[PDB]
């Protein structure tokens, strides 16, 4: 199967970051979910936001409960629903 198998979801990032500066912190993230086997492509959005694209988004949830337990991570919204940090 092909279609349906990705998930966009948005992560963000807390304070008044620059971007360049959140570009940095979800960067960090998006590897070490990487190098725990959650695939996904990183796109910052906005100064403060990224779109986190999972290769497998089955796997989505699983990295939301990892990102929000990070100090930096304002929350995740997955499919219009929030996830607070
Ligand atoms: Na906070």
């Amino acid at each position: 199967m092909k279609k349906g198998r990705t998930l966009m979801t948005f992560v963000s990032v807390t304070g008044n970051p620059t971007r360049e500066e959140s570009d940095t912190i979800t960067k960090l993230w998006q590897t070490s979910l990487w190098n725990n086997h959650i695939q996904a492509e990183r796109y910052m959005v906005d100064d403060n936001r990224a779109i986190f694209l999972f290769k497998d988004g089955t796997q989505a949830w699983d990295a939301k409960d990892f990102l929000i337990e990070q100090e930096r991570c304002k929350g995740v919204t997955i499919e219009n629903k929030e996830y607070p940090g």
